[PDB]
């Protein structure tokens, strides 16, 4: 019955449950998908947060900037569904940033070491997933990765923009890896969604208005957006990320959805 | 289980079974939704064309230069689909544009009165059709429209390249207007496909080039597109339509999705 | 020693001594052109206002939608700059959109036949000058129009943002055809600027909050630019159309360039 | 007289004499700009080739990796330039990636260490060159980077396009700073040329493949610019950055203008 049933997907970047790739799991689980988890640094959490999905997936360790780890990925979710299967979707919703990079800390004064692990983690790791696990992945495949429309500077997101600005220029290379598998490769660009990176990264950079700050933001996205939006609720994300990974959007590839409310086709 | 299972969608721009329309019709009976469809001039015709769809579906004249036509509108519908129900969807399948202002004759010499008969049927009419439907579509409603992208100039595309530019804009526009009812309005960028229209008309203003540059457009575009590009075939584009007209992309308005094999993605 | 010394300009669009072409024309000839000037319906008073230019130049009728004024457009300029000479700039700075298509008026209720005209003056038109001059232009030559930046939309501006679309991509295909000439076509986005367009045309229809809300658009887009908006200064404006017509772009065709304190690179 | 006249301007980025940044330092002098040059690494034959500029000019080293040249490099500029004299403009013509990076490599099979040295290098470098400089700045002034358009996926150029797309991202913040001090950051999205990092670095990772693939950049560059392309000839990206660097344009800013021939606004 689901728009998922049957196919097999891994999914990064659990951490708690507003997490986006909480919801995005919740859903596909919803719609009939198999999962298998990836998780980072806290897996005690981590797996007490996976118990809320609707149904438990195996959690898999995965440190993106560690080789080794990226080395086995493929042999460690091959023990996990079975010789003879491959995924049919694989989730990135990865990101960090250094505090020297973000909200009201000077542009300048980032060192290099700073925004390089940035870019690492936010950037270069779409690529490090998509060459462990092409491999294992079955024609009219979908890997799907999540961005932040980073077109124009802004206050506050400071160099994670320059990390996504790479994202945006990874995922069409991986497009044209991932074709020669009959793999598609995207980004979803969502608008602002209280999540812990929110809070904890971009909160924690804004230091003292940030709290009646984000509030700002989540004002000024509601309105610029036509259909409105509303940052307590991933659900329109993770549907949108669902949609990628199913049969229905079978002919884009190394390409952004927007799923912003329209708020970056409005300029007031 | 449907995609579309209990939603009400009207459908343009059918008049042959080729017609990016048609499939976008067949798709979405497939995926069980209930259609009306619009068809301009030969409606004798029309209807034996749309006869070959998988269910019946009634059939009404539209004229989208016709004042009349375009008042009387959502009354015809809402006998066709019944008093009190409404529209989930709307398909604009709809082009034109005279010889002078196609092909290999000279961009200079297409006299205004030509230009602006195509921007109106290819473009405005984007606008009277959401005007004339959207008092009768349903929150959570979707609006589509067809575009071929226009970012860049081109051989023989001439000026229905100026009208896709003027109809993306119309589009961001009448996503201000639709989001007051809780409704959607996108584009869907397809990449090119065999049908009436590239013949007759695409064809026809490039004479003795016709051959040449449709060539090159088929093998051209799949060379480009990561995942390849089947120009005889419009299911792709018609999978992604219906999950425009679909649940599933809830978050996105006033845009544009690309159905061409990603091939706006790549340079080469 | 001048930016255009020996260069012989024709400049459109000059209405009042706050057109942005009247400013062009003066920085033109500050820098050593020789111009030509076209003016619409307001012969005498154009005639006038062009007495404050720094040199008196000939001034020629040119109402864009007249086809006999377009048909001995060329043999005019060449009366008025002298036979054997050619010209190595031309302007466009010229632009309209009945008071339906703006401001508070809905966008839907705006007649077709209201769009056409806004479009026929604002995009068409373009082509049309282009088709008269370019016979009579220098290789090395160039073609600048005025554009407004419509990739978003936004209150006020309707229909005219759907012309700048129309025009953006005609721009794109008239560089196609001076190509042939060695002639570059090129649109400059500028910022606002109190004209009489703004003024009459956009506040005129903005109904009452008019003086309030174009003043914060002011303020608005000075916030934005990285460099700071001066809405009472056309002069940054025609510096960069000046450059344009020089010979210090020589690589630049089909093409924008924003001279709008750097606002539409910056969200916030 | 000279377009620079009176102006100081720092020229990073020269290597040989086909360099983009001797091109644009010899049109510099042309037109009557004072220079101070920088160069990396071999700078006992830098000095060599920059002997032979039209003007003589000092030479400082900078190594962009190299903390200590960057914390040193305004006191080593304003020791050149005479204290109490300021820059008007700065030239970041500076790139680099390893052969991993680069050409027929497989993407995947790049190293993190060697992506983070060319972004390093290539994008985050234009930051660091204006935290360096703009404390030395005029009011007015410019600060100038070179680009190859990113916007979409090619062939070869790989992880050289994610630090280009970086960059174009990290100039628009850049932006921000500079405007604080009255100054202007922009990027020169230039066609292709051939330089030392052509032959060396995008050549030689290609092999086997290079004619071809060269041959084929190429023939569709000159095709699709409007006006042509020679990539012998590094003339006309060197007067746009002058153009730049000029008072021309002075309401541009976090931007990029495209010296490329019209190339990038074609289709073919
Ligand atoms: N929250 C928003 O408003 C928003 C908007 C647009 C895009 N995004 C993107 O959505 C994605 C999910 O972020 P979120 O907002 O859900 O935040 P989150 O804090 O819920 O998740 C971020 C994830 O990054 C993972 N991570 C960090 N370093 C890692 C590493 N070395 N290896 C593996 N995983 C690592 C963390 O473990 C965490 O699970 C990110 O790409 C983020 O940039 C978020
Ligand atoms: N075929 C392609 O390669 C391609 C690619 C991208 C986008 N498109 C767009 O897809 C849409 C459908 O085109 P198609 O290729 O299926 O061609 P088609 O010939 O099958 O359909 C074009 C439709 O336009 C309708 N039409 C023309 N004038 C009309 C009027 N006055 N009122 C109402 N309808 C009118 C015609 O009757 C016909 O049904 C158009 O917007 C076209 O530009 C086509
Ligand atoms: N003022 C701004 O904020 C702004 C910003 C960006 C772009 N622009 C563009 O700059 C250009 C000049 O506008 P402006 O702001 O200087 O206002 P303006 O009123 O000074 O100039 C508009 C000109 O258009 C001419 N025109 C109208 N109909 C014509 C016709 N049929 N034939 C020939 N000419 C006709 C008018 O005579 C007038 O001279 C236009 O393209 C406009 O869209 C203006
Ligand atoms: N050649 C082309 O077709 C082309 C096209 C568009 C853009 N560009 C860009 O133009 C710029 C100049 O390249 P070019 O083609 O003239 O090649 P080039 O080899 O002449 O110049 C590259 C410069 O980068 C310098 N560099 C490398 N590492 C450095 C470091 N650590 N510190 C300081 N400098 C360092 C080199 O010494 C060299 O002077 C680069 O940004 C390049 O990406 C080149
Ligand atoms: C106020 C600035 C506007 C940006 C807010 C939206 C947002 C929130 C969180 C996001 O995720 C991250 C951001 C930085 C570093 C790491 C992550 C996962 C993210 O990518 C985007
Ligand atoms: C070089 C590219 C030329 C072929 C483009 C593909 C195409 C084909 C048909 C299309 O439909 C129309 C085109 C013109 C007029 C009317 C319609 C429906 C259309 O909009 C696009
Ligand atoms: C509030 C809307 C956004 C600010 C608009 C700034 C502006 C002002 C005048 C312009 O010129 C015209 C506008 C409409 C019709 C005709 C012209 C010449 C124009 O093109 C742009
Ligand atoms: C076939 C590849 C696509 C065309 C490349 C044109 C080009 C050539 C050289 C360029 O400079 C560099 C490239 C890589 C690393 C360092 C530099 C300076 C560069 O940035 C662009």
């Amino acid at each position: 019955t689901g728009l998922l049933d049957g196919k097999r997907i891994l999914v990064s970047g659990i951490i708690t449950d507003s997490s986006i790739a909480f919801h995005i799991a919740r859903v596909a689980q919803e719609q009939g998908a198999q999962l298998v988890l990836t998780g980072f640094d806290r897996l005690r959490l981590i797996q007490r947060i996976t118990d809320r999905l609707p149904a438990k997936a195996p959690l898999l360790e995965l440190d993106v900037q560690n080789e080794e780890h990226l080395a086995s990925l493929a042999g460690r979710v091959t023990e996990a569904i079975g010789a003879g299967n491959k995924l049919d979707g694989v989730v990135h919703s990865i990101g960090f940033m250094p505090q020297t990079g973000m909200g009201i800390n000077p542009f300048f004064d980032a060192p290099y070491a700073d925004v390089s692990k940035g870019i690492h983690i936010s950037a270069y790791s779409y690529a490090s997933m998509a060459k462990a696990l092409l491999p294992i992945m079955n024609p009219g495949g979908s890997i799907v990765g999540m961005d932040f429309d980073p077109s124009r500077a802004m206050p506050a997101y400071n160099w994670m923009t320059v990390a996504k600005s790479a994202l945006e220029s990874v995922n069409r290379f991986v497009a044209r890896e991932a074709g020669k598998y009959g793999v598609r490769s995207n980004l979803v660009a969502a608008g602002p969604i209280r999540t812990l990176a929110m809070s904890a990264i971009v909160g924690g950079a804004l230091g003292e208005e940030a709290g009646a700050q984000i509030q700002l933001l989540e004002e000024g996205w509601d309105q610029r957006a036509p259909i409105g939006w509303n940052m307590k609720d991933a659900t329109p994300v993770a549907k949108t990320v669902c949609a990628l990974l199913s049969d229905w959007l079978p002919a884009t590839t190394g390409d952004i959805i927007y799923a912003d409310g329209g708020a970056h086709t409005q300029l007031l």
